[PDB]
């Protein structure tokens, strides 16, 4: 465990325009700066100075189908974004479950789009409706990090968004046991 020190293999989960893939670039950029069948699946590694991680994101719904559903990837840690735009839409809900089955032990939540989310009333409310979506479906729900940036913003720039993708890589190394 001292080489790689905890190595950790962490799933990213959305529906189809809420920054996966957004948030998947930025948390390595952040974790640079900072520290140091057919199955169609997207990868990167990236370090925290206490775990050390894997991560995996899929341009589709059908390769987080069959990707969970068989093998592929093998997903200790579940990091989830929910966008504030939209809310949680169907294949957030589908994802959830299929978590659930899979065995998908850790879903922790991101909420991407504040770059575009002023309202403290909506994002509660954005922020409500998963807790609600996750305990029917799985999950403890309250006593599950949610975090909230922009993705984005994280890259491009410097900022304060930058900060948040440092709690996602901080509960990571918290709240995934
Ligand atoms: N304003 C804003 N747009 C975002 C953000 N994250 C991603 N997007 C944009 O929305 C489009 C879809 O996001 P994407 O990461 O590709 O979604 P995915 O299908 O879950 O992988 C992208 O081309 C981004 O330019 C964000 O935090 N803020
Ligand atoms: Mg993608």
């Amino acid at each position: 465990f001292e080489r790689t020190k905890p190595h950790v293999n962490v799933g990213t989960i959305g529906h189809v325009d809420h920054g996966k893939t957004t948030l998947t670039a930025a948390i390595t950029t952040v974790l640079a700066k900072t520290y140091g069948i057919t199955i169609n699946t997207s990868h990167v590694e990236y370090d925290t100075p206490t775990r050390h991680y894997a991560h995996v994101d899929c341009p589709g719904h059908a390769d987080y189908v069959k990707n969970m559903i068989t093998g592929a990837a093998q997903m200790d840690g579940a990091i989830l974004v929910v966008a504030a735009t939209d809310g949680p839409m169907p294949q957030t809900r589908e994802h959830i479950l299929l978590g659930r089955q899979v065995g998908v032990p850790y879903i922790i939540v991101f909420l991407n789009k504040c770059d575009m989310v002023d309202d403290e009333e909506l994002l509660e409310l954005v922020e409500m409706e998963v807790r609600e979506l996750l305990s029917q479906y799985d999950f403890p729900g309250d006593d599950t990090p949610i975090v909230r940036g922009s993705a984005l913003k994280a890259l491009e720039g410097d900022a304060e968004w930058e900060a948040k993708i440092l709690e996602l890589a901080g509960f990571l190394d918290s709240y995934i046991p």
